[PDB]
């Protein structure tokens, strides 16, 4: 019955109901006027007829390698480009935040309550007739059918871009500091109240935890030496709360920080590399500051490690991911002369679009072995069995599945994939098209336009019947990838704006923070400014195993 | 022993210890280079030799009434001026926040932990020799001596600017949503985790509270009709936790929202006016939105009331306070084209500089009576006895004490004044001069320069011996007021930057929020844009008592 159920306001205007069966669009600053913020203002016209499309843009970024190699060596230009990608991307995210599972309207509860993931688009009014608003049928197609028909994996489809199990697991570890659904409250609620790259997955979400994981000597994190390698301390020694199956023999119940990283050796591999890293910096810092004490050593390293993380995430992780030939750059000063909010609130659409389960192969091949999901899970004895060096070697040399394209979700995690479907639904999401539009994309005219092929498209059409009812999660995985890429337009276009705001909207990037002394001097500032995934592994892994997020 | 104890870094450069008995200044972006961020860069030189002083600036703003009457009538100019006071003021506040009681260095703990009030200047290293760093004696002068000698009130000194008990009590009520020391943790810790104008003092700091204070009908706040007037409901009925002396007969234990507002009828007078206001808007909104429900009515009104508050605070409260002839303006768009962070962390220095106890008269004269502190306190029977209209009349017609100038602290709240002295000390504050400098002021060369007279100045010199050791709180109250003003340079120059950031760094002011629909339409947007203290009282008080923050 809500007159805004039809989602009538275009170009980002807001729908306000002014009656019962009447509504109104707040086209403020949308650049468009008219009943539904549709009639563009003259200047809008100009901009529109001059702005390339994500694909043409993507094309240039993907081709002309030579030109790019010139561009990448002319600092001004590089900063000029990065600055723009940085600003244009960011302008797509509401900051300060608005809307959440419970609020389709601004509200102070929505703004102040940090327990909710924010929303890029409001939920759907509960009294709307069809689950996507007004379009489509009384109910969406059965998630089990959707799952099986176009999601489940038949033959493992490797990713053409090259993503290996180093990339796959980094993505798990990294995003898991912020993606932490409080399943006690419901999807839509988070436990990462730090809403970003705060490194809580290393240090603990709370002071008590952090304090239990800490050594209180030279600023270091607690640990243990097994074999000759440095591993996280036990749950029995530290007493931190970790999630482990009742049969772990104790002694393998590592502590770490993010309570769920004991569930997969790939996470614990990284969790150990970072513990190692923290300690390393404590040493580097302590050499510079004989006068410092345990806290300033700790607090300063945590700042450096957060810097390294943001550096690696843009110049290695996202670089690989992008496919672009342009050398992305992590340089805070780029936004010192730009209007930019140094704050972030993680949106559930970024949580949902980030369920990259179609990256997990069918077996984890750790040189001389090929473990099953069943044997890999919760098995840190494998980790102690092979040990980082030959783990970075194994995983560096092991492609991951393709995310976009369709039918690549391991039937092992099919329960998780269906869950993504079911939750988006209970969270009253909007169609893939509403989202596409919200992100300046052109809505798909047919399921086939979506997929770029016919059998899945066909199966979708049978199921959803109207392209304008196609759900966001499924369509992201069942979507025509760009050339020899891992994802399609939708995934890169929604996630990009989200990923860059949380990375650049971190306080260490603010003019007041971005200065040497913040990090313990000009030496700690290099640590951040010279960080790479290769350096992270070289410095903390036994033999300087060569690494990459790309399989050779 | 900390080599930074001497506070060697000038022009806002940060001190980093690089040794044990060696330090270093991070003059980044300070505009100055050289060992102590002292040698100005050429461009700095230009700015410096062209920037008037707070007093000459103040002069112009205080004089030339006619010229101002012209400027106040040419929109462009007015926006042009307000925009600059708004931007220049704000650039004096670290946002994102840095430093706190426990951290003299940036730290993630400092940044993320919302339980601490932030710090404009870092605390003093615990291993520094003298309590202000390196300068002064092993101990500051006895607070009791300082209190009695230059703080306590002899003969009531009324404020030459005109402040009445309407102003005095509004400042109490308003600032008390954000100034809420958690005396169980220690000074330096706050309970207003909303860090600003969120109106928790009306709605409750928490959802549970809010929910108990709420009616759940038409979006209204719970209440009761006594006589014929509308007053807050009881603690018995609602069950909210209020602070009241064990002898309040129940039935006079009003609920309200800020747990300490039952302690003084002046607070409860406002707390009842705002309850009334909320309800009023619920009615206005409901008329516009027959389709809305209890939540949207509630959440929307709260946003409007937060708007009115920011409107009244800049165009009436700060307007009066300022003494300026220029018409201040609350207009969010002024900052839509400016770099500005829409966030705020309340600093303890703002808490301390805001203890305006020298405003309280010796008796509360409520037309036909002159109550003593002892009879006014916790006495809401007086409120029910006289009743808002003749309360706004009484208080409108009653000057308040002068804050600056010296010796005007009611001996009745001398315990609170001494406490301000004690706590600043325990919180390891810095001298008035360090603060003056941090706020682009010229340090006082003598106690007499500070006071603008000799007996107190003399008593101070006996006591502190070095001007450079004079403490921030005392000097604020014992300071030469500007002409016929209530405070001096330091109070206006520190508190200004603070007060404007918290007011303008509110999400409702952000481009995404500042739009009609956010407030329920173009109607609720007027409520905000046409708000005045006179309107607030007219609409909710029995006979439209004329009001003002100025005594005739
Ligand atoms: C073998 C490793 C993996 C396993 C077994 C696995 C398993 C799961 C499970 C059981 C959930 C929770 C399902 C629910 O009840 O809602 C989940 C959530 C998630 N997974 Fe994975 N996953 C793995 C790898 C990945 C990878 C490589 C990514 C890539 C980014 C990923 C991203 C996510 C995200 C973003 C969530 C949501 C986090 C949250 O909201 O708490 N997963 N995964
Ligand atoms: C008759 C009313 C008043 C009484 C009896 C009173 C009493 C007190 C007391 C006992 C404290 C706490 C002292 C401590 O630190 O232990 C305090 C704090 C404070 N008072 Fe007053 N006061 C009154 C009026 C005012 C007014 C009119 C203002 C003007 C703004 C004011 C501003 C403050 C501020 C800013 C604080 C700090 C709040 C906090 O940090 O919790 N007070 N007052
Ligand atoms: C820098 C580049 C861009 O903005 O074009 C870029 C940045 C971020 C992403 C990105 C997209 C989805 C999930 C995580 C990151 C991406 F795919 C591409
Ligand atoms: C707007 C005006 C200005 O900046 O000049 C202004 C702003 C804030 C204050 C102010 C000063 C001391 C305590 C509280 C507020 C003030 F006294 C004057
Ligand atoms: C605006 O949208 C409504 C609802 O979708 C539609 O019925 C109406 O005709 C549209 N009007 C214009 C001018 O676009
Ligand atoms: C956040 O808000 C929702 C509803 O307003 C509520 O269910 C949840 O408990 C809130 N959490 C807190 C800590 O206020
Ligand atoms: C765990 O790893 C060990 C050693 O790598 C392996 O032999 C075993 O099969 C795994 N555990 C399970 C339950 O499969
Ligand atoms: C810098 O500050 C220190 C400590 O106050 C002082 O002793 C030193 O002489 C100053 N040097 C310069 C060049 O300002
Ligand atoms: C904030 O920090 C201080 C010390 O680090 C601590 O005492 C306080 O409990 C912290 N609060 C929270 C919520 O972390
Ligand atoms: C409170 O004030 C009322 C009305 O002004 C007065 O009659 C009464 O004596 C006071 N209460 C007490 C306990 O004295």
């Amino acid at each position: 019955a809500n007159p805004c159920c039809s989602n009538p306001c275009q170009n980002r205007g807001e729908c306000m109901s002014t009656g019962f069966d009447q509504y109104k669009c707040d086209c403020t600053r949308t650049g468009f006027y008219g009943e539904n913020c549709t009639t563009p203002e003259f200047l809008t016209r100009i901009k529109l007829l001059l702005k390339p499309t994500p694909n043409t843009v993507h094309y240039i970024l993907t081709h002309f390698k030579g030109v790019w190699n010139i561009v990448n060596n002319i600092p001004f230009l590089r900063s000029l480009i990065m600055k723009y990608v940085l600003t244009s991307r960011s302008y797509l995210i509401d900051s300060p935040p608005t809307y959440n599972v419970h609020y389709g309207y601004k509200s102070w509860e929505a703004f102040s309550n940090l327990s909710y993931y924010t929303r890029a688009l409001p939920p759907v009014a509960d009294d709307c007739p069809t689950p996507m608003g007004v379009k489509g049928n009384k109910e969406l197609p059965d998630s089990k059918e959707v799952l099986e028909k176009v999601l489940l994996r038949r033959e493992f489809i490797p990713d053409p871009q090259g993503s290996n199990m180093m990339f796959a697991f980094f993505a798990q570890h990294f995003t898991h500091q912020f993606f932490k659904t409080d399943h006690k409250r419901g999807p839509g609620f988070t436990r990462g109240l730090g809403h970003g790259v705060d490194l809580n997955h290393i240090y603990g979400e709370t002071l008590d935890r952090q304090h239990k994981l800490r050594l209180f000597k030279d600023g270091k994190l607690k640990y243990q030496v097994i074999g000759g390698e440095v591993y996280p301390p036990t749950v029995k020694d530290t007493q931190v709360e970790m999630i482990y199956p009742p049969h772990i023999p104790e002694n393998l119940q590592f502590a770490v920080g993010q309570e769920v990283f004991g569930l997969v050796p790939g996470l614990m591999m990284y969790a150990t590399i970072w513990l190692r890293e923290h300690q390393r910096v404590c040493d580097i810092l302590k050499q510079e500051h004989p006068e410092w004490g345990d806290e300033q050593l700790f607090q300063t390293s945590k700042l450096i490690l957060i810097g390294e993380t943001i550096k690696i995430v843009i110049e290695d992780y996202v670089q690989h991911l992008s496919g672009y030939h342009f050398k992305l750059k992590f340089d805070p000063e780029l936004l010192f002369n730009q209007q930019f909010q140094y704050q972030n609130r993680i949106a559930s659409e970024f949580n949902t679009l980030y369920h990259w389960h179609p990256l997990l192969p069918d077996t984890f091949n750790i040189e001389d072995q090929e473990y099953s999901f069943k044997q890999f899970l919760y098995n840190n004895s494998i980790l102690l069995e092979h040990g980082l060096t030959q783990f970075v070697e194994s995983f560096t040399r092991q492609i991951a599945g393709r995310v976009a394209g369709g039918r690549n979700v391991p039937i092992a995690v099919q329960a998780v994939a269906k869950a993504s479907i079911d939750q988006s639904r209970e969270m009253k999401y909007q169609s893939l098209n509403e989202y596409r539009k919200r992100f300046s994309l052109k809505p798909y005219t047919s399921f086939e336009e979506l997929t770029g092929e016919k059998e899945m498209a066909a199966e979708l059409k049978a199921l959803y019947s109207d392209i304008d009812v196609m759900e966001l999660y499924p369509a992201l995985l069942v979507e025509k990838p760009r050339p020899d890429a891992i994802f399609g337009e939708t995934m890169v276009e929604l996630g990009a704006p989200f990923s860059l705001k949380g990375l650049m909207g971190n306080p260490i990037c603010s003019p007041q923070y971005w200065k040497p002394s913040t990090f313990g001097g000009e030496v700690g500032f290099k640590i951040i400014n010279t960080a790479s995934i290769q350096s992270l592994i070289c410095n903390n892994v036994k033999g300087c195993p060569f690494t990459s997020f790309n399989v050779q």
